[PDB]
């Protein structure tokens, strides 16, 4: 009768979490060459990127010339929110306003650079997610630490059901089934996955409330997979072996952040102090955003994509997959404690 | 319903993985004691040695004096590949062309000292093999990062059924049991084990791919042991407990590598810098291989196979093996993470 | 007659040596406000330049790019000769071929670019300066480690007779009197000084030979100032108070190096290692160089001479001096040992 | 004829110049007990201290708290300049809109407290000068970083002609005897000495000028004594040996800067920053100061001073000298480089 | 009257000594290329070696197999004298009991290697010195640590009377010129200079006795020159350079020792600890050496004695000397404190 680990629920302790070092990517047959593989996928229902990666619409990471340098890459740039409303629009044109250099860009049926914008909760998210969709916008990010709340599904509802045919609409991050299901009958098109994903992020320490990436993008994929939605593996990531796991473990996309943080393309001054580069520098009304609770120089992005790309196709030749759609359906080797010294 | 570490497949993650830290050899009935214990192994189903090491054909390992020097201690070196054919050539009848000192010999029926050699894949590869053949080379190795591929085994084929009297083929690195069942059934005499095998090996790291090595020397002895072909242990040996663990879990040689990187006998000049020794120096095409992703002094030879031929000696004393065909029946006992602070 | 440091011999110790560190300079009466200065001063009885900064010449300081950058920022670039004599000749005829951007420019009298180029001893010497002197130069160095042999001044009197109209000839590193007047009595245009000069240089800590660089400066202008032969300090500098001090010693440029190295414009890839930026990439034919007895990033060379530039104007600002030619007159102060820790 | 340093001009090197760690203070024939010394000594020729102690008057230092605090303590503040006219006068104001708490207090003959203001060079110097004194100022300080130039000598002696009978005019920055006897034939009232004290002075490094401090002020000294003006000794002073040693050289006071920077009167809010205390916080007209080159918490006030005085009592009960005009008579020792490690 | 360093006697501080770092060697003319100098140097009156370098006669240096190596590179090595007398006349014996591969060996007339021998002062000794004669050694070291003594002398008069034409007699450590005259009064046919010459050596910090050596050379040379009798430098070397600055200052010879403790001919087996190289190892009757007051590898000693000769040959190229005895006229500049950091 008693749980192993105390108590009489055998539901108290849900289930054990893996992250990224806690699995390995086993070899399969192969008939893939790296250099060949297609790393194309899915960012929402209707629209296909060349390079499976989204900037993580941070303050620090997205504006408009990482936008552009994004979508030029083959991925898609993500604009922050931490502006005025007209900043954020102006930001969206400067992208849209814009060819052997760049044939891996991803752009609509007018020749234009696709780009989205991050949207918060409330009217005047609504009148921002207006001005950006006027704009020019074609992905809306209802930004929020926890969308499982009632007011976040109520406005990705509304967002779809308003300008549904315009524009595709991407629900918060969840860390569960039952929130990815929520979103999913919500019209979501896309469903951007993570709650404190790293080892020692903020919100595991201050709140005690997190959820292991590989589990939990295991988890919205069991609810997104039957419905065509696509799933945005969303923070954590720290190496281009973190991004193949992540698209193993069924993600079509992966949300980058901290790698993109300190490259030439990211806003902010360049600078020298003590003989090293470096970047210097009330719209935040989400109640649940980490800093609610509570940089250095990287070089040109083109190199950081070309690495992760190289690192991605070495995945697919080893695991045998021709196609992203053929890598989500990898197998994992969970490894213990020795295999990380 | 749901799998304990999340989705609905229970076969997403396929195995938990075993490494060389994880087990320990039991102490079983023993009368053997360390000085008559005896260290023959098979390399090949027709090629037997005396002391089961084999050095790991690398270019800051294996050429022609190390090659000499390790079938004299009992052993047999394979030549490294990245070299002109005509270069390889002329070190495998440098080998070849050479009692009381060296009573453990490894030689053929003419009393000529046994030398392998690596091979690529290609039609390269295989003017490499031919001319290699012709100079009287013993043992064949297609050398290949991912060896499940299906122009790995078309190779391995054509080089059995070609010169199959002649000299032995050995396939490329394999992690899984059907990779090794693959290459049983295209002809392979013995079978090399291991896919980013190390801890923090860059194949990890970047890629996300690898396979911890005691799990995968069990899958593929699962495999080769009912068709008698020897199983060879390549990577992740960092002492000779690591070697007699190896041994125990069903392989029939251990390919030591880094452990001979730094001595003597390996390539290199020895040149003095800050008060310490340090070793001082197109044909690498193969697609997967670690370089496609991203040396200190050690003494003789002599003094390091000799300490790893008395821990093995040891191992075979604690466990009661008198044979290394006694010793591959060995039981482990798995230790916890406390156990290796 | 007994000396108090050994001997009978008085002229053992020849002189006390005096270094950058040792002295400071003196405040006198002013009536020059920094930003007016005029800091032009002659490179040799015939050129003039806006900026007294040369480059070095070293084969990771100076090419055609840094040449040109340096003769638009005011000053002049020297040609390393680490290189086949039709390469130099190449990069000679590159800086040639070529206004409210660079109005300080060193222009000759067809509107072209000024450039140096750095020779040898010997006959391939002679006919590297021939075909130098073919393609344009302007000035010729003869760059040796020891300018008091018969052989560099044999050298310069044969370019001085043979193309002294139409090029300028410069002596090699010489750190004494003797030498300067016989470097001056041989035909060269302009001295330049040091030999050893820095506080660890290899030819002090291998060879024993060496020369404080204010006091050779010192003693070679001595020499030099009665013919009008300017004195170029090569070597010892690392800060814009050592090119103030060493103007005010008497010689007319610096020659920088080491602070050039690791810039913009310096020859090289710029790479990213381990997050930090650095610079990737038969002729040193020089029997008493440095390296016959054994770069980081630094940014663009813009900021460097604007700060070298504006440290020599504070100092003229402060010794009242409106031209170098009277900050040539400035007195200094002796500092001790406590002025240093 | 040959000068031992190099060259024929035996007065290049001008001087040896002396700091405060290249001397020590001789014992000499006392009966004086260090708690019945007199510290009283001229600021001016007609404003006499009982502490001989002055702030610096930079942004950092003093303000109207700080000169208050000074005032009391008995010694003087002076107020810096980086302030609007206005901001200016009306601190002055404050200070002198204000006993056997402070005993030792300095008044004018009104009863309120003693205050200096530092004005620059200029028009706009010269209305900042005229409002200073309608605000009640008491001593006028042209603060520059170079003394010598003419134009500080003419506002020195405009100053001097227009408020000569109601405030003190005390002359810049002067390191050399010329310098102050040309401030003292402009009318100045006090001469303060230092130009680039420090060992690693922004002025030393960057510009290469500077003076050590114990010559600067023996040689002012020279000049000012025998016309009766007094000498500031400013800069280089880190402790109270440094301040008798100051004083001992011929200075009648002494101007502290760095010693009260992080006291509690000096500007800047005190928070708690990684377990440690710290200070939070147009018209930089100088051409020649330090900010065109290129805090903690330590108490209140009154101990910094009272050890400081305790540290002048206990070095004037060493030398004998009942008054400050007694110990500036006192004898140094010089010692070697072995005596400070 | 009163000495400027306290006292009335002006002799009490007899003079200011040099060291290795206080000075270096003044470039000059110079027409030698330095693979043409002749490093031939005299070490007694009657022997010339071909490279001026000879080993220490420490037990930790010298043994038969250094003496051996020492005297095939050109040198000479002088064997130590902590051992039983027979066991040094063996090794004496082994040496003597001994060419394209060793064309600079020295050799006497009957064309055998020439050794060296230290002796003591007693009847011990002296029986040890007729044994050392009778087994054919050729220069006895009377090796003791301060060599003015009255016994030492008289062990070298008795010496030079009883086997002066056999054998030649080296005085021992002195570092005045009225010890050297003593000695060569006495009839030594060198004299050996130093007396703690080590910076921190344990006779300047537990004795208090030292003489800098470069101070002491110059002084042992006025007394040794006039008379023919060479001086040799003994310790206090620690580069090439050292080694030039000691030739140049008038010593005829350098005596090597702690450069040539590590290397592999020097006595103790070569051993791994912790990873790293090194060596493993009543006669001692000097009352006054550091042993009654109180190693890691070098590599072979041929590239040890190339990197030196290169040094010396670089230094004389820089001064322009043809040989030795030209180098010893050279020059010296000294450096201050500054010239060291």
């Amino acid at each position: 009768v008693p749980v192993p680990t105390g108590g009489d629920d055998p539901t108290k302790v849900a289930m054990l979490g893996l992250t990224f070092d806690d699995v390995l990517l086993l070899p399969a047959a192969s008939d893939v060459v790296p250099a060949t593989a297609d790393t194309s996928s899915q960012l929402t229902k209707r629209i296909r990127l060349r390079v499976p990666l989204v900037s993580s619409a941070m303050d620090t990471v997205t504006e408009s010339r990482m936008a552009i340098a994004m979508a030029r890459a083959g991925g898609m740039g993500v604009l922050h929110r931490n502006l005025p409303v007209a900043e954020q629009a102006g930001q969206v044109e400067t992208v849209k306003r814009s060819t052997e250099q760049f044939p891996l860009s991803t752009k609509d049926s007018d020749g234009r650079l696709l780009v989205g914008a991050a949207v918060g909760v409330g009217d005047d998210a609504w009148t921002r997610a207006m001005t950006l969709v006027d704009a020019g916008v074609d992905v809306l990010i209802v930004d929020t630490a926890h969308a499982h709340n009632r007011g976040v599904l109520d406005m990705v509802s509304r967002l779809k059901q308003a300008v549904g045919e315009r524009v595709d609409v991407v629900g918060g991050n969840v860390a569960t089934r039952a929130a990815a299901a929520a979103l999913v009958e919500a019209g979501a098109d896309a469903v951007k996955v993570g709650v404190g994903p790293g080892s020692i992020c903020t919100t595991r320490v201050v709140a005690g409330v997190g959820a292991p990436q590989i589990t939990a993008i295991l988890e919205a994929v069991a609810a997104c997979k039957p419905y065509g939605v696509p799933v945005i593996a969303d923070g954590g990531l720290q190496y281009s072996g973190d991004i193949a796991k992540a698209l193993a473990a069924g993600a079509s996309t992966a949300m980058l952040g901290s790698l993109l943080a300190g490259t030439a393309e990211s806003p902010g001054e360049l600078i020298f102090v003590n003989g090293k580069q470096f970047k210097s520098y009330y719209f935040q009304d989400d109640v649940l955003s980490e800093d609610k609770l509570v940089v250095p120089f990287r070089g040109p992005l083109g190199t950081v994509i070309h690495q992760l790309t190289g690192g991605l196709r070495a995945a697919m030749g080893y695991t045998g997959s021709a196609t992203i759609e053929q890598l989500q359906q990898a197998q994992f080797v969970q490894i213990t404690a020795a295999g990380l010294k």
